[PDB]
């Protein structure tokens, strides 16, 4: 039996674009993503699945049912996000005393007049519907973490198609400092209007995936899909700043804690002779972002600076984890090997014989322990495992995946890491971005035809860990690798 | 949601040889089976796995734990059997007024003196330990069906090795009418001593597998493994008679109902042009046995008789079901096709694309409905589904197998069949005869090393059906074929 | 035994970019492709394998060996192409009396002065080395078809990176009419200098793949990778014209026949209710291009015209064939289903149970017969099966693939189609564009490390068909589907 | 390129029961095997496939065709056997001066009168037909090894059914010394009548499989299928003696060499800590038989004797090899692991990742080198690799299997072993005993429906090695493990 502190909470994570739409009159066509996925050229090139969000789970209308099932499993923490385009679907007045040609955004003026002025533009319905939803959530008794940004930018801030075509004379999302300015004002307004329901705050969700897949990994089908290393750094630089600003904006209206949710991977060395490759990958992929928003360390050009306007802008770290990444040195370089981690064949086995999910990701619970202890030992900020799950509609690997990973959180905790919760990537099946509805990550299966939810056996396993605050003795065998034998290779 | 009558009960089945041994001092080396499996020649020929029962689950010593877990799932019916060799491990006095050379056993004298005399020979410990066990079971609140015979005969009644070598001058199990005589006396004695704990009675378990695999299907590794069509009929004839006699013996001491548990398969025609092949297979394999012990119809030679000493000797029918059998006509014949039913490759897919278990049996829930309605419409005796399960250690197919089959019982019931219970083949993993411990059929996994039990996710699914007396709405999707895609082919 | 006419010839096809480089001093860095594949951004996005052509087979230096092995198999026809960038690696003088802003290119002036002037710019070495190569080929006794264009454009005519970034102020390949003008002059110059060695002429290789994958199917990794339906039509329009012009240019200097090599697929209807979908797909994908360069029919805007400068510009049709495409209607639309044809999982089985190659293409010999008879019945131009093969390094499916397809050519011939040769896609392993060296299509395996060639068993099977001018009786069983059973699913 | 001596010959092996029948009027129902396989009980128990030899290849009538195809591949050695039951289908007069109760057969009187007397009983037709066949073979120019015994005993010497039932009062094959006596007389008669056509002599084929599978490994379905360790030793003892006697009988009439063909396996240790297990397995399985017929060493009881009537009765050793056997120590014991060697799953992969054939045997060329060098270093008798092949109808693994094994012969030769030929197990598909026609081991595929032969690509590979006396450079890559990737697991 593996016990967790009385204060450790078990729950789920969810996003607006992925789960909200589905119920009639729940559509939101005002985001760069809704557009990106309906684009005829994007569909013909096969960049997007062809699946439309409009036919999702239905969390905008069926949220009671979602929370009912969440209560039954005995979950005590939820992390949702507000959709920016629902509040402000129309352009806001250009914010005076703001020079777009200014590279840095060392500050933003947020005061009650400002908020009061933003209220004139905000969409009262969207605002009221959300309040109802977070209200219902709070009544059930769940701790609530609120995420400000989970990918989609409103169209007036980013037309993904124009940028894809190479046209930079339009709303260009994270490439423009305008977006940075408005994000900070948005953060504060929302904090300002929901602080009575929120418990902890998250500025954005996996900012690194937005900058990375949108401008470098163009085959993933993420917007704007314009390949450029340079522009990728521009967006990342703007994202870091948009965080510091949002952090300060929320503080201006609240004392609640504020952190960020980041996409992680455990970098494992292909050979003992690959230790340095690991260190280099973690820098390039993890440390540079957090040293920026924590130690305030960053570098324009190659000029390592230290902007005190960035220094100390994080309260907690959200840890997202799915699988590992195997790297190998290259004189000075390092590389990411295929046949391991995220680059595996679907429903088969990795080059190491570990099974792989419906998305082609390799089973590797051990990597969570590595990620949690590295963050803990380097920054000592408490953390939540804000995402962890597996695409597996049949539910063959999920029971083992769930118990094995919850086991590693427990293991990190005993090594001294302050981890306060485990939030499974998803309660129910949702829309997987470029992949569509085909990748099912939920503890509950969704009949997209009737919007009805079903309990997959692993939901009943989760109810035992949650309802017990521990990996009980009777399910302790699931803390193992799913038998590859009966599964495909 | 599929509801079952308030009186329908959910539980499990188990056998003595398969689950009892394991706890120190629980050994029983006095059966033809314990011997058959320790034989050096049998092991070298690969007829038996090499796995020894002595290292089983431990139900002789850990039965409280088994019943505890059984209570937690909300099971309300159990069907165990007493081991003949535990009561009478030593020979009994030849029963006077009994001519071995007599083909038929139209009767056996059982009266209180007789029983009282048998008590002089019975093993008081074995007798007391069993009483304790069935007591503990009964306290928990479970209905109890008791099976008199579940394969092993005591050595003094059958030396399997001598017969395997072709030596018929020794104790020869079902080939000798002596065995028939003693079985009837054994039945009555046990009924006589346990009638206060028993609820319903079963004479024997799958008598057809004993006669069939022991003398025709010699590759299965069942004793005595002497190939002969003729001797196979001799044993079957003696088994039918041993039932009628046991039935009468139990009646002599009790009013409780008495039925038999039989191994079934749903005979499906390979082509529409194969209907007659099905009818012929059901006769040859099902109807001839039950017409015998019910309508009293049988045939010595080819001489269709009607022994009133057999007529009407059944109260209820136990239905065991695992998979199907595909047959095809042959001018006058019919055949059993491979690549379907029981003759499939392990963890692969049948010739029809249906997944197969760790034993190579094909998924076919529909066959249960066929078996239940055919028995019901032909004999109208109420029934229990006394066995149904799947060898599946990983637990990939079990959730679907369980819910899909329970669904067909519900379906048979609504067609008018009086079915009063569903007993899953096994609570925990046990010893699978010639196959050893390798074929895991339990809702609970057993660490044979520590005798510790674990809940497989399907146990938690069963607890929902049992605890609810219905296939609740949230698990109603399991009533489907496991996705073959992620599984091996 | 299946016999072919005495005049039917058996051989192979090969391309310059794919097979030439490999031998020291054989590099050609002056093409849009050599650049596209060395681009650091393209590699990081995973658009190109990371494999470089510089390390190919070595046909520039080891061509004797290639022809030796070709003789041994008894092949009598070869179809190679000249690399444009090898002749004219430097820009040519803008051709006066030519207005780039002119949409149509109804003509090009080619006369002996012109040719004589081009000779001043041509790379004498490249020119001499090629002559040596085609000489050696011709001595062995092989009929020689010569292809003018097999994808790469010289850098001075197309910078793929600039266009990928959305910059259209540079050399833009098929988007500029300049390219059309120069292609026609190039065709004539080459015809003019090699007509003594050539037997038949081909203007370009699969023009439809260039226009299609380069501007619509952007995930394939073909240059320039700029997604635009409109630009795709522009390039296709320019390609059709560049053909007519090249056709006329070659005629100006030679009487030899001139055709085009096109990429094909057999459109099969998913259901009987899908016949119209097939017809629509063949139009959209086959007929519109050939009606253009044959009946002279085309349409600017939606304005169906008939440019007599295009009318009748084809002598023969090269048929390339690999697999099928399954389509399904959509009210007015039609769609391409995945799990069939080219969109199958690698080394597995299609949705129809047909095996798939190392590239994920489905086995479907029957489609060749369909393609050959449809072209024959619609245009009655004789044809060659200029490409047909399979990525299969192990050589498991090749023997069956080869014999089954050669069998369908024979079948088309007997239905009355004038087909004069079968050219297997490749003698040896070569560079598969965006896929790298990993997709091995050769009858001969190449150790890229030593440039050494090896005979795969299917080479010895081909030597029997070629050396015999027929599918001999002893290998006639290969005319079947490879057994899926032993292969992966 | 791997060259073989000019005197090394390449050919095939074949057996009478397996290949002869098929052509009308070629039936031979007078063997224990023909009976064993038609037995209704044996078929119902699934001990025999249900496939009947009567429908085999047809080598009794189509032998010209077989030799034609054999010539074309350039084979120069053949090893066939005469069917005992064809010569003497009726009982011979009990041979006077012969006491059945005599354990040892230290001698047999063979002289010209005897032979002349046997000629009175011999079947002239069978005798003439064989002569024609070996004549035709010899004309083509092939060296001919002749095997006296390749399993079937005539019915008058063995009724397998009676023994299976445990009845030892009848003709009991190798259990009776009568069989030993008659075998020696049979050997001499045949040598006496064919010595003009024969080149070298073999007494029997894999005697160890007859004794082993017939009396211990009873699941294989070999006659008589009576499980007994003791009787297994009796038959082995009688087989050794029947060899010495046959050896002497042949010498009495010929100077040609005489050896024996034995079934081999390379014993590999599971762990370095398993060396002794290997040594023990080779003794138990290889050395005890050859020390007997060579050093004359044997042991009745446990009494190690040295019968000079056995001493030195071997001229050459026939080496049969298919796969390996992995063993592991057991205090004093050793064991044969499953998932390796012969005990692997069909068309899958062994526990070591090596592919497996249609029979479930693991790819392990290296074992041939081990077997050849161990025999050479211990007895220094020259040898032939009389059998080596793979069940593989599709022909996926055969090309690699063939070249890899021929490569190891070459390797043994260079280590100093006198190996004079490689005879592939089979030219064409034949009847695989208990397995039926389903296991196809031929270089040529047989359409059992028309008796027509087809060349599998590996036949064309063999023609290159044979026709060249070497592994030419162009096919030298086949000396590797078939790629498991595209194959099933």
């Amino acid at each position: 039996m593996y016990s967790f502190p009385n204060s450790f909470r078990f729950g789920w994570s969810q996003a607006g674009f992925q789960s909200e739409m589905g119920t009639p009159g729940s559509e939101d066509p005002n985001t760069d993503w809704y557009k990106w996925v309906h684009d005829p050229e994007n569909m013909a090139a096969g960049l997007v699945s062809g699946d439309l969000p409009e036919n999702g789970p239905g969390y905008w209308g069926n949220y009671k049912t979602f929370h009912d099932n969440a209560q039954k499993m005995g979950l005590k923490i939820a992390r949702l996000n507000s959709e920016w385009s629902r509040q402000f679907p129309n352009p806001l007045p250009r914010p005076q005393n703001f020079d777009e040609s200014k590279q840095d955004v060392t500050e933003v003026e947020i005061n009650e007049n400002e908020l009061k002025r933003l209220d004139e533009y905000a969409n009262k319905d969207a605002l009221n519907h959300y309040r109802e939803i977070f209200k219902d959530l709070k009544s059930r008794g769940l701790y609530f973490i609120q995420n400000m940004y989970h990918w989609p930018l409103p169209l007036w801030l980013h037309d993904p198609i124009r940028v894809r075509r190479g046209d930079f004379t339009g709303p260009s999302g994270w490439l423009s400092t305008r977006t940075v300015y408005e994000f900070a004002r948005f953060s504060a307004y929302t904090a300002w209007k929901f602080d009575d329901l929120v418990d902890e705050y998250s500025t954005m969700n996996e900012p690194n995936v937005v900058g990375g897949l949108g401008y470098v990994g163009v085959k993933s089908g993420f917007p704007p899909g314009y390949l450029s290393f340079e522009l990728s750094r521009r967006a990342m630089y703007n994202i870091i700043q948009a965080h510091a600003r949002a952090y300060d904006g929320i503080k201006s209206v609240s004392k609640k804690p504020v952190g960020i949710i980041y996409a992680n991977s455990s970098f494992q060395p292909l050979t003992d002779k690959d230790m340095e490759a690991v260190e280099m990958a973690e820098n390039d992929n993890r440390w540079w972002f957090f040293d920026a928003i924590i130690r305030g360390e960053i570098t324009r050009g190659n000029e390592k600076i230290v902007r005190d306007d960035l220094k100390g802008r994080l309260d907690w770290i959200g840890v997202n984890y799915y699988t590992r990444t195997v790297v190998k040195r290259t004189e000075k370089g390092y590389v990411s090997l295929g046949g391991y981690g995220h680059g595996c064949e679907r429903n088969s086995v990795s080059l190491a014989g570990l099974p792989t999910s419906d998305f082609g990701w390799e089973f590797f619970p051990e990597g969570l322990y590595d990620v949690l202890t590295k963050y803990w030992n380097r920054y000592h900020l408490y953390m939540y495992v804000t995402e962890n799950g597996i695409a597996d509609d049949a539910d063959y690997q999920r029971p083992y995946y769930l118990v094995s990973h919850v086991y590693q959180v427990h293991r990190a905790i005993n090594s001294g890491a302050d981890v306060r919760g485990y939030l499974h990537w998803s309660l129910a099946d949702n829309y997987e971005w470029a992949s569509g509805f085909s990748m099912r990550f939920g503890l509950l299966k969704v009949d997209y035809n009737t919007k009805r939810l079903y309990w997959r056996p692993s939901a009943l396993v989760y109810r035992e860990i949650a309802t017990n605050g521990a990996i009980t003795d009777e399910i302790e065998h699931l803390n193992s690798v799913p038998p590859v034998k009966p599964l495909r290779h």
